[PDB]
């Protein structure tokens, strides 16, 4: 077709639309499936990124970078590159939603949910006989939180995005196999980690098929993991 812009450039201005009288244009719902279906079509050359391939991994050095897009108060676009061996350890999105896809590599993504008393669920306390390794210290105890881990599959490339929403997988880990890998991120509404909207993470608790029930502890960002920015060489999105 003429005239088209960057896919890039397209996928932003469908992230807008979708996030945020005659004739009547889409709502939600066809919105997101069409951002869903521009986003299949993504591949690395259209960002201009070339697969990288490879440690030890120093504490100097970043295991995760990120590449900045484009964002509004109503969604954000970058691209996080992982290096072989790392991971995005488990985090949420607290009321966001979120869509992702596999530009190289192969990722395995871990999509999990805390029980939530509105979709229904009765989220109970941790026994007190239940016992876990490392123990917990008793303020630990009364910090658990139910959850379920729903799904534990790789993606790439050729995978469909992978789709979480403020009450549905919400939760995720990634971590590359095999080698290094990245993906596009887009996240509505972005975080703020100053208007308390924050990246919260969390460790599964140690006490067999999925779905299973799991009991989750908030923790701090890892002394180890941390992502800092490098160039993006894709196409601009305007302005
Ligand atoms: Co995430």
């Amino acid at each position: 077709r003429d005239n088209m812009a960057s896919l890039i450039q397209r996928i932003a201005r469908q992230a807008s639309l979708t996030f945020r009288e005659a004739p009547m244009q889409p709502g939600f719902p066809e919105n997101l499936s069409k951002l869903k279906s521009l986003l299949t079509q993504l591949r690395a050359e259209d960002l201009n990124i070339a697969p990288r391939k490879a440690q030890p991994l120093p504490p100097n050095l970043p295991p995760v970078t990120y590449m900045h897009i484009y964002e509004t108060d109503g969604f954000s676009l970058g691209v996080f590159l992982l290096k072989s061996g790392t991971s995005i350890p488990l985090h949420d999105h607290p009321g966001m939603h979120g869509m992702l896809k596999v530009l190289y590599g192969t990722v395995r993504i871990s999509c999990m949910d805390k029980l939530d008393a509105g979709g229904g669920q009765r989220p109970r306390a941790l026994p007190p006989e239940q016992q876990f390794e490392p123990p917990l210290q008793p303020r630990e105890r009364e910090a658990v939180r139910p959850g379920v881990l729903r799904s534990r599959a790789e993606y790439t490339e050729a995978s469909g995005p992978c789709i979480l929403t403020p009450h549905r997988d919400n939760l995720h880990q990634i971590d590359a196999v095999e080698g290094p890998a990245a993906f596009l991120d887009i996240l509505a509404p972005p975080y703020d980690p100053d208007d308390g909207r924050d990246c919260h993470y969390y460790r599964v608790l140690e006490p067999s098929d999925l779905p299973r029930e799991v009991w989750l502890l908030e923790t701090p960002q890892a002394d180890d993991f941390w992502c800092e920015g490098e160039p993006y060489p894709g196409p601009k999105v305007f302005p």
